[PDB]
């Protein structure tokens, strides 16, 4: 069929692959056999680009940007894309892997009885059909309702609270919590019974005054279940969202996890047992989609990310430009507006539009570099510096002369393989690559000239190394210190051009992807005898 692009997780085994349908084809590392076939529910090209500093996998469709982190080994990718709801009565769509889902079900028909909720046979319908259809590809198998928020919503209340009175515990407690969870996030229109989740607990310690301490900081209690209520200025009171213990007046070398089993070992999430908690890992494997404009109205024309492991960036069409601080919760950090008739701008150019194409930030005082084509009429690609800690150009670097004329724009911007360096690809609206030095003129200039030679991919291996895939189908493996190519593989058979690659961290083959749809691994005397 064709996938038109790849991406890899270095901490999973999997390869994410885009399709030309709209879908991700998760396949196994080792072998090569489809592990998975899921639609993101999104709505252009589709990214599935998994960002390594950052360490989460980001999928990114014409609109929206969705940030969902690994869990259990396995991506939650039916719903990556799907954006929060606006009505109760919206119909919300939910994925449960296969085995939550079991227990979801074996509680619905052995222990207890929620039956009769409004919707509950199409939540019943719906979750018994997922289960009987998925009956590696087990492992990574997942079960979606298609149901109104409220029905959901209220379905999964129904069996916390009739698991919580039945007080028996059993593996679909944590599942509806966290349904319950991920529910009320899709819909974004201290209290105790809201401390189930850790997200909240965490939130909780916004006024932690211990946050020098190296163990009893705010997320590593939020883990153990403690969330933080205090009760005069600077109290450290942390208490436990199910056990009831209270605990204060902590010390650098407490831990968590010690602090809560000697206080109260009787405590059903110190055991381990199922409690209502809703971990972190599901809610950052299952957080909703978010738009980067406030409205959600434009196209998604970047969605560049960093070196920072706490920031990712994404521009509009109509120039608002967000940055997430995709660190935990995805929080927008910022959003500011680009306007062509900008200081720098105006006099660099010695009617006007500025476009964004490219996006990244350096780290080792941070700093947005976006990649745009103005089109005053003349076009002319640049540089941009923005502010990240905000909405000020810092600087705007104005490429060689002779992109003026050449009528070319920026596709790419990576920060060097082994840093201190900047590596960013120009092509044509037959391409420039050009070398920048990070600021704390270029130092390294080089022209693509024929045809079937322009890059479609970079991978900059660690000046580090590169990997590119041409328009002609041969990859050009190749050493950024002098550009030297380290090996063209040719496609396979008529030829399929190559139109991308990615490597396999846990493999140690790199895997390149055709345009026909076709994988392919490419690799990259005696004491005895002496006197004792």
């Amino acid at each position: 069929d064709g996938l038109h692009s790849l991406s890899y997780h270095p901490a999973l085994n999997a390869i994410l692959a885009v399709t030309s349908r709209g879908t991700i084809k998760v396949i196994d590392g080792t072998s090569g056999a489809t592990l998975q076939a899921s639609a993101l529910s999104a709505k252009g090209q589709v990214k599935c680009q998994y960002i390594s500093a950052v360490d989460k996998v980001i999928f990114v469709d014409d609109y929206a940007v969705g940030c969902r982190k690994d869990l259990n080994g396995i991506l939650l990718l039916d719903t990556a894309l799907q954006t929060p709801v606006s009505k109760q009565d919206d119909v919300v769509q939910l994925e449960l892997p296969v085995t939550e889902a079991q227990q979801l079900l074996s509680a619905c028909l052995e222990k207890v009885d929620i039956s009769s909720t409004e919707g509950y046979d199409l939540f019943i319908t719906q979750l018994k059909d997922g289960l009987k259809n998925t009956s590696k590809v087990a492992k990574w198998a997942t079960v979606t309702f298609h149901l109104p928020h409220h029905v959901l919503k209220s379905i999964a209340s129904a069996i916390v609270n009739e698991l919580k009175k039945i007080n028996q515990n059993v593996a679909a407690l944590p599942v509806a919590s966290s349904v319950m969870d991920r529910l009320s996030y899709l819909l974004p229109s201290v209290d105790r019974s809201l401390m189930y989740s850790e997200a909240n607990r965490r939130e909780t310690f916004t006024s932690w005054p211990h946050v020098g301490y190296r163990w009893a900081q705010p997320d590593p209690m939020a883990q153990a279940g403690f969330y933080h209520q205090p009760a005069s200025s600077g109290d450290d009171r942390a208490m436990c969202f199910t056990c009831s213990v209270c605990l204060v007046c902590w010390e650098p070398t407490d831990e968590p996890w010690s602090e809560h089993e000697r206080h109260s070992p009787n405590c059903p999430f110190v055991k381990g047992e199922h409690t209502q908690n809703v971990p972190l890992s599901v809610t950052l494997a299952t957080s909703p989609a978010q738009f980067p404009c406030t409205d959600g109205t434009d196209r998604i024309s970047c969605f560049g990310s960093g070196s920072c492991p706490h920031f990712l960036a994404a521009a509009t069409k109509r120039g608002k430009i967000c940055i997430w601080d995709v660190s935990k919760l995805m929080k927008v950090h910022l959003k500011f507006e680009i306007n062509a008739y900008d200081p720098a701008i105006v006099q660099q150019l010695i009617e006007v539009s500025l476009d964004i194409t490219a996006l990244s930030i350096l780290q080792q005082f941070p700093c947005l570099l976006a990649g745009g084509l103005l089109t005053y009429r003349r076009t002319l690609p640049v540089l941009l510096l923005y502010s990240i800690k905000p909405g000020t150009l810092v600087q705007c670097l104005r490429l060689p002369k002779f992109a003026e004329e050449e009528n070319l724009c920026i596709d790419s911007i990576t920060p060097c393989a082994d840093g201190i360096h900047l590596l960013v690809g120009l092509r044509t609206c037959g391409g420039y690559l050009v070398l920048y030095k990070m600021n704390y003129e270029p130092i390294k200039i080089q022209h693509i000239k024929d045809p079937q030679d322009t890059i479609t991919s970079l991978i900059l291996l660690p000046l580090g190394h590169l990997v590119i895939t041409t328009q002609g189908g041969y990859v050009k493996i190749l050493d950024l210190s002098n550009f030297e190519i380290l090996a063209k593989v040719e496609p396979p058979k008529e030829q399929d051009t190559f139109v991308s690659v990615i490597y396999c961290s846990g493999t140690d083959r790199l895997c390149a992807c055709t345009k026909g749809g076709e994988l392919h691994f490419l690799q990259i005397d005696l004491l005895v005898d002496q006197p004792f």
